[PDB]
C-alpha cells in the first residue's frame, strides 16, 4: 500500500498535540515506511468517541480518550483487547483579562466558588454525557463541596441544571436541562475556549494543558479536588457519576488518558506503527511541548502489540 488513510476518533483536549504528531508521522511514514498517509481525524468528547465505535458501529483505527476508564468499560473484548495509559492532566478554571472579576479571581483563587456563584457571572463546562472534562467538572464541584464544607455543588450545579446528586453519587440525565442561562454547556470542552476568548463567557472548567495551549489565564484548584494528584485516589473515588448516555458509573480518579488500536482497524499494521511513533521519542517531545507530558513510562494492559513493548510497562 503506497497511499493509506488512518481514522482516529479522539478526545477534544488531544487535538493540538495530536495534530502535530500526525504531521510528523506523515513525513516519517513516507521516509521509513514508503507510505503516503492521510488522517481522517474526528475530535469529540471521549464518551461520544467511544460510543461512535461501540454503539453507532462506525469504522476507526485508533481511539484516544481523556479517561482510559472508558476503554475497558465499553470496548473490551468486542472492539479491542488492549489499552495504554499515557498522559495525565488536572482541572483548572480558565478565563481572560476580559472576564468579569478576572483580577479578583487571580488575586484570590481560593474564593473561586464565590465568584462563580455571582448572578452576573457566566461559566461553562462540557456535557457530562459526552465528555470526560464535563463529567470531571461536575465531580470537581462535588469534591469541592466536601473539601471546603460549603454548598458549592448545590449552588453551581443543582440550582443551574437538572444534574443532581444523592450522597456522593452524581447523576447526569440523558436530557440535560440548563435552568440558569448564565451557565453555558457545549459537547466538548474545547468548544468553550472560543467563547472565553471572545469574552462572552467569563469562566470555564477545563484541563490545564488546554488552557496553557490557548494561552488563557487560569487559576489552579486544590490537589484534593483537581484530579491531578495520584495520592488522592481514595478521596476522589468517593465521588462518582452515572451517565445517561452509557448507563454506566465512573468514579472520579486521577486523570489519565488512554489509547488503543481497534480489533477491526482497516489499516491495523499502519495504526500500530502510528502508536509506536506516538509513544516514542517524537511523540513524547511534542506532548511535552504542548504542556501534557507522558507518563514515565506509559502503562499498557491486555494483549499488548509486540511493536510497542519496549515503550510501555505491561500489566
Amino acid at each position: 500500500s503506497r497511499e493509506a488513510r488512518l481514522i482516529i476518533f479522539h478526545a477534544g483536549s488531544l487535538s493540538i498535540p495530536l495534530s502535530q504528531v500526525e504531521e510528523k508521522f506523515t513525513k516519517y511514514a513516507q521516509e521509513k515506511l514508503g507510505v503516503k498517509v492521510t488522517f481522517q481525524d474526528e475530535a469529540s468528547g471521549s464518551v461520544k468517541a467511544v460510543r461512535k465505535v461501540t454503539d453507532l458501529k462506525k469504522r476507526a483505527d485508533i481511539v484516544a480518550v481523556a479517561d482510559y476508564t472508558l476503554i475497558p468499560q465499553l470496548m473490551i473484548p468486542n472492539y479491542t483487547d488492549f489499552y495504554v495509559l499515557f498522559a495525565t492532566n488536572e482541572i483548572v478554571i480558565a478565563f481572560t483579562n476580559k472576564s468579569k472579576y478576572a483580577d479578583e479571581m487571580l488575586k484570590n483563587p481560593d474564593k473561586w466558588y464565590e465568584i462563580l456563584s455571582r448572578p452576573d457571572v457566566s461559566f461553562g463546562f462540557s456535557d457530562p454525557n459526552q465528555d470526560p472534562c464535563g463529567y470531571r467538572s461536575v465531580m470537581v464541584m462535588k469534591l469541592a463541596e466536601l473539601y471546603y464544607g460549603r454548598p458549592i455543588f448545590k449552588e453551581l450545579v443543582e440550582k443551574t441544571t437538572n444534574i443532581y446528586s444523592n450522597g456522593t453519587r452524581i447523576y447526569a440525565p440523558k436530557e440535560i436541562i440548563i435552568k440558569d442561562k448564565r451557565v453555558i454547556m457545549r459537547p466538548k470542552e474545547t468548544d468553550l475556549v472560543g467563547l472565553v476568548e471572545s469574552g462572552s463567557l467569563d469562566y470555564i472548567f477545563i484541563y490545564k494543558s488546554v488552557a496553557k495551549q490557548h494561552h488563557l489565564s487560569y487559576i489552579t484548584l486544590p490537589d484534593d479536588i483537581n484530579l491531578g494528584d495520584f495520592n488522592k485516589a481514595d478521596f476522589y473515588g468517593r465521588v462518582s457519576i452515572t451517565l445517561g448516555s452509557t448507563g454506566k458509573t465512573i468514579k472520579a480518579k486521577p486523570i489519565v488518558y488512554g489509547i488503543t488500536v481497534l480489533k477491526n482497524a482497516p489499516n491495523r499494521e499502519l495504526a500500530i506503527e502510528f502508536l509506536r511513533f506516538l509513544l516514542g521519542n517524537e511523540g513524547r517531545k511534542i506532548f511535552e511541548d504542548n504542556y501534557q507530558e507522558f507518563l514515565s513510562p506509559p502503562v499498557a494492559f491486555g494483549n499488548v502489540p509486540p511493536e510497542i513493548r519496549r515503550l510501555v510497562e505491561v500489566k
